[PDB]
């Protein structure tokens, strides 16, 4: 089984084809008059060609003006002044957006089995403004199986000949296919080749029948998550920073550099929800691998995972990159490194973010033992201590492990209080873990496999340089952070608790904040379309400027 | 030995303590009246803290100006309605630029062995205009072994301690070391330590004293090669574009995406000059290895090479990447592929330039084959046609094959007419050739490394593609290419000469052409300044826009 769409006036509205309808009914001209030139000449038409990709839209533009001069002519009318046939299709273009309802229908389609594809009659695009049109392009393309252009293929969709194409590249026969189209006359030959087709009017009619003859629940079906990402589908980046230190990352997108840091135990993949959404709206997302996991190097030594040689990886890392500045967000561990990189390294932090880690800073007093004693939730991170003892529990079985950790608010299964003593993280916990609603097992055997190169070693070692972190950070108790900053907190996070940051304001006097309902630790795929909703809208406030 | 410079007054002019003098002498204010509340407190004052990093350059402000109200006080005057202290620190701190002399002479000390080293007292910034700093730091940074700064060590240069603390840095005696400084105060020190210093008021004379303590001729020397890339200092980008076959690139800078397309047989190395050039200029290279060469995958299919999979498998690449366009930059059959994806992805490129490689359009009529054979210098392409002939010449000795090819104009060894009937590609030449002045033994075993993985079955399928390629370029011939484009001749290339881009007008109308003297085939090592200034002129003008 598998689904087609078309572009215009399917998976994207208003259709620009209805822009020779609002032209005329705006300019009053004779109805028809600008859709009458624009296909005037039939199959040897300039449109047609356009449309086959023998000509660029640049080349049309000309071409589509003499049709209407001459279209006007015999109706016995003239356009005005500075009509600009460029001007129209440049909005009509640009106004042109995504049907979000129907690539849901799409997507859900393509998540139940279905192959799916766009089919569309389109041009080659050398506008001044081409980018627009591209940009719309890639978002949906990245959705389908397969995408068929006109102009690329040399055929144009009323002809037979592309839907023998279509076919042959869906592997499919046209019992098997659906097919959507807002024109008629491009239904016949698909229909007449006996596939299922559906005229495109109103997109919850369509969506009707496309539910109707799937059997797939696809209209007011339920908010979907966002994007996620195929790790094979990425853009690796590796960096050397050191003589042997190598740091991993994944990057997408354009504009300005976003640079996002996981916490304890996790990877650059903690992020694939925010990936794609940061992306989309116009950033350039460096997801870490932090010095440790994954495909960074982790290095055995306790002191390469103090504070102070992290950031300065970090800004290693920005220099062999090119890069003066990026903005920082941070989760848990992430968000404390983070918080350092605004304190030891202004120039070099567009703006900082963390998610559910607090601001603390460091008391010139009390040791960071005793205080961290001070508080019980804080009881595993003396079980952390001594090397190779959490090493060992949590290297026994990573699936469970994972399983264990990952899970939301409620399914807990984790005895966090009185650990060490009472044997491990995992005393009464079962070795059967179940499956969190947050995860799927694809997911979890992901981190499995990560964590498979270096163990826990180099991330717990994070947790062993309390000393050397608090002497380092008691530099910094002169200074404040004035730099763009945002704090999220996470309502259920029981240890990295809202009530935790409710002091900052002191050290970072403009701190905005965000807070997140029935929110548990793992912020990022607890609740990603939130998540994504509030930095995305801090960047565009306070890290565009 | 080792070298160490100051930076304010040194690396960067005009030194920004001279603010607080010009300033003055704007407003017609008493003599020193600023320099003085600038450094009021001495040790105890705010600057001090400032400079060793206890406060941040925003927090120092408003002490800054306190000082200024109290010195004014006693001096018996009062600072203007909209006295800005921070207006006028952001103009001077944006005034300063590189001392382009001091780094040439810093440079050349490095290249003949010395360690090298900035020394500077300087503060956190978290201004909102911070990025120009920190712009500045990091293109100067890389060209030092260290950067020591006042505020990061806590200890400021006019103390002792900071002097022992570089020499330790350095690992080096104070006899062993110049210092500069154009703050008589801050070089007491160092000359108590025994080590050379250099108060530097003018450029030339410290230079002057330079060259003379040094023995190395610093003043009135040859003008630079660009700055090269040193492999494994480089963000490496790995993109699986299809089921098994991945591309390789090297990553630099921020800004437009501006893809760099080598020729045959080369690889990204090959744009080693321009890469932190264009990055400079504010743009984010991508220098390929393109399909075949070094880390991209070389599947031995010789239709893996066509221009159409070749076009269609970067256009996936920037999907990956999450870019919607890119300004792709040809040279060769790099220049070649660079044509194609202006004809069949317009939507894709922002622009496009070519070095040597001409647009010609295909000829409808005679075959690729005639029309090849129709010109003698392309009588080598023949050869490379019969699959293992021309892989065997060319693997059977790596250093000797580059040695041979990356010739300067003059330095040719190469009988490049009537070469596979009279043997091969090397029927006479040298089996032991000369180094050419174009390159070092270092670079040309680069190349021999990257090519032994994969050897050069992927890049002569290149050659091998022809008739497809016609095939494929007939279906553009009612095109225009009227994006942005640029063509860069090379008056020396004696097989893509100059001569073949004079009908480009026809097919590209509003075409922007650069022409290079004296310049080869290798056009990017040949003339790396020129190609610079000719790109960044020609990015800063049509690709920004
Ligand atoms: O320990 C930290 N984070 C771990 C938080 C995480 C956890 C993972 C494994 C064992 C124990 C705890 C957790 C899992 C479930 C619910 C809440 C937290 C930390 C320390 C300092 C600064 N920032 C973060
Ligand atoms: O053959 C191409 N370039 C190779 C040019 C290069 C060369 C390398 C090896 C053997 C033979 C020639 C060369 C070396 C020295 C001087 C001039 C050229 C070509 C073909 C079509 C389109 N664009 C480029």
């Amino acid at each position: 089984r598998a689904a087609v769409f078309d572009l215009d006036g399917v998976l994207a509205l208003p259709a620009v084809f209805g822009v020779l309808g609002r032209t005329e009914e705006a300019l009053a001209l004779p109805r028809g008059l600008l859709n009458d030139a624009f296909q005037k000449g039939g199959p040897e038409g300039a449109t047609t060609r356009l449309m086959k990709g023998e000509i660029t839209l640049s080349q049309w533009i000309p071409l589509m003006e003499e049709n209407c001069r001459k279209c006007s002519e015999t109706a016995k009318v003239c356009l005005p002044k500075n009509f600009s046939i460029k001007e129209i299709f440049d909005k009509a273009i640009s106004a042109r957006k995504i049907n979000r309802p129907m690539l849901q229908a799409a997507l859900m389609l393509r998540k139940k089995g279905f192959t799916t594809a766009i089919l569309t009659n389109t041009w080659l695009d050398d506008r001044a403004e081409r980018d627009g049109l591209a940009q719309l392009m890639c978002e949906l393309k990245m959705h389908f199986d397969f995408l068929i252009e006109s102009c690329q293929v040399g055929m144009v969709k009323p002809e037979p000949q592309i839907y023998k194409f279509l076919l042959d590249t869906l592997k499919a026969s046209p019992s098997e296919v659906v097919f959507l189209d807002d024109i008629g006359a491009n239904l016949k030959p698909a229909r007449d080749l006996g596939m299922v087709t559906i005229l495109v009017q109103d997109t919850d009619t369509a969506l009707k029948e496309l539910e109707k003859v799937t059997g797939i629940q696809l209209l007011n079906t339920p908010a979907p998550l966002p994007t996620s990402c195929n790790p094979s589908d990425m853009s690796h980046g590796y960096v050397t920073v050191k003589p042997r230190v190598r740091l991993h990352f994944v990057e997408l997108g354009s504009g300005p550099a976003v640079c996002l840091c996981h916490g304890f135990p996790e990877s650059w993949y903690s992020w694939r929800y925010q990936i794609p959404a940061l992306a989309q709206a116009g950033y350039r997302v460096l997801a870490m691998d932090m010095k440790g996991y994954g495909e960074s190097s982790a290095p055995p030594e306790i002191e390469e995972y103090c504070m102070e040689v992290l950031c300065k990886e970090m800004v290693t890392f920005l220099d062999k990159l090119g890069l003066s500045q990026a903005v920082f967000i941070g989760h848990d561990w992430g968000g404390m490194l983070v918080w350092y990189m605004a304190l030891f390294y202004p120039e070099r932090v567009r703006a900082v973010a963390s998610l559910n880690t607090p601001f603390i800073p460091a008391n010139p007093n009390m040791s960071p033992l005793e205080s961290i004693k001070a508080n019980p939730v804080f009881d595993y991170q003396l079980y952390f201590q001594e090397p190779g003892v959490a090493e060992a529990e949590l290297e026994q079985n990573l699936s469970r492990t994972f399983k264990s950790l990952f899970r939301a608010s409620d399914e807990s299964v984790l005895s966090m209080h009185k650990v060490c003593e009472a044997g491990g993280l995992f005393v009464n916990s079962p070795e059967e873990p179940s499956l969190s609603r947050m995860v799927t097992e694809e997911e979890i055997q992901f981190y499995v496999q990560q964590f498979k190169k270096s163990g826990f070693r180099g991330p717990l070692n994070w947790y062993r340089n309390m000393e050397r972190n608090w002497k380092w950070a008691c530099k910094s108790l002169g200074r404040k952070i004035l730099i763009p900053a945002l704090m999220v907190t996470a309502e259920k996070d029981f240890v990295l608790v809202p009530q935790m940051s409710q002091h900052m304001e002191d050290w970072i006097p403009h701190l905005k904040r965000g807070h997140i309902e029935d929110c548990g630790h793992w912020t990022q795929m607890d609740k990603p379309t939130e998540v994504n909703q509030i930095l995305i809208k801090w960047l565009d406030s306070d890290a565009r400027n």
